[PDB]
DNA sequence: TAGT
DNA sequence: AGT
DNA sequence: TAG
DNA sequence: TAGT
DNA sequence: TAGT
DNA sequence: AGT
DNA sequence: TAG
DNA sequence: TAGT
């Protein structure tokens, strides 16, 4: 996720 | 930093 | 830091 | 002293 | 007293 | 002086 | 009473 | 935010 | 450096 | 850590 | 070469 | 599978 917490997605 | 971008500190 | 030049950290 | 702990002495 |  |  |  |  |  |  |  |  994110970042943080990439995307998603990507 | 956070976590994230801990604290700080600690 | 150090000392000297405490830690990082304490 | 040092610095630390100048010189010494300057 | 000097002088990180 | 030495996130 | 930092050295 | 810390602790010679 | 410690510490999602 | 966060199909 | 995350912060 | 993916991409601070």
């Amino acid at each position: 996720t994110x970042p943080g917490v990439t995307x998603p997605g990507v």
